[PDB]
């Protein structure tokens, strides 16, 4: 179970967005840290709909299940108040939050040398969930936090987090899967059911092509509608501007799920385009 937070430590400020089927504010956290210090700490907070409780359980397991592995890239859940009527999950705040926002916004200050960082790193997470056999199920730029910016300084590189999945793609309704094409997989897009391994390694490869599109959505201009055609048609997305990893994207973008490398293949290709 997750550590049950009391309402009476947690005070909702700004609101930073929404998600699916959530509000999500920056807020602030009571609470007695090491050697019994009191902190008062910047957390994430994200608030399931009162309009859609129905998936409480999905929301809330998609963090549980990524919770119980420990690992530098994967996001902390502090725990979860139960706020009576409210379901809201308290997470860590990282500070530069949602990575393509930041693409967008740092588009023409990121080399290839930064977006292979953040690949490497991305799939060294994902190895690590394939080793566990834990599918995330929402890769994509979105779900990937920037812990700390590149340092020209002392040359060190940018620092990323996976964030936890949300709403699994099994439960949500068909609209909102159509309208994920091209990070939900084709195999789900015919059937959630298929939800595997395999799905990330697909998504991992649409979220690449965000990394070197910066900052742009692939399909952004067809509707949910052209998008189904596009995985009828078992079209690919066009190569980046950016086209080093164009190869990589496409190898990770099979239409045969079987066919997608491992993430331990994946990061030796990674490592090779140096
Ligand atoms: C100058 C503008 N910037 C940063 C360049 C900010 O306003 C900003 C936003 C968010 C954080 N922090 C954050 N963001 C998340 O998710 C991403 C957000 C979800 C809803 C959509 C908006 C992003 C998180 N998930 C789990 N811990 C998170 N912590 C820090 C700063």
């Amino acid at each position: 179970v997750f550590h049950k937070i009391r309402n009476e430590d947690l005070i909702f400020n700004e609101s930073l967005g929404q998600g699916t089927f959530t509000k999500i504010f920056k807020g602030v956290r009571r609470e007695v840290g090491d050697y019994g210090q009191l902190h008062e700490t910047e957390v994430l907070l994200k608030v399931l709909d009162k309009a859609h409780r129905n998936y409480s359980e999905s929301f809330f397991e998609a963090a549980s299940m990524m919770s119980k592995l420990s690992h530098k890239h994967l996001v902390l859940n502090y725990g979860v108040c139960f706020c009576g009527d409210e379901n809201i999950l308290v997470q860590e705040f990282v500070k530069f939050g949602s990575l393509d926002t930041y693409l967008k916004k740092n588009k023409n200050c990121i080399n290839i040398l930064w977006k292979l960082e953040v690949a490497k790193q991305l799939a060294a997470a994902m190895h690590f969930l394939e080793e566990n056999t834990l599918i995330h199920g929402n890769v994509c730029a979105k779900n990937i936090l920037l812990i700390r910016e590149e340092d020209r300084k002392t040359g060190n590189p940018p620092f990323i987090k996976l964030s936890d999945p949300g709403i699994s793609i099994t439960v949500l309704p068909k609209d909102i899967l159509q309208e994920r094409i091209p990070w939900v997989p084709p195999e789900c897009i015919e059937n959630p059911k298929n939800l595997n391994l395999a799905t990330d390694k697909w998504s991992f490869g649409t979220t690449l092509w965000e990394i070197c599109s910066g900052g742009d959505k692939p399909l952004s201009a067809l509707d949910s509608q052209r998008k189904l055609q596009f995985y009828e048609d078992r079209h690919q997305l066009p190569a980046p501007k950016a086209a080093e990893l164009a190869n990589l994207i496409n190898n990770c973008m099979d239409y045969e799920p079987d066919h997608r490398p491992s993430f331990r293949a994946i990061i030796r290709d990674l490592n090779s385009l140096f």
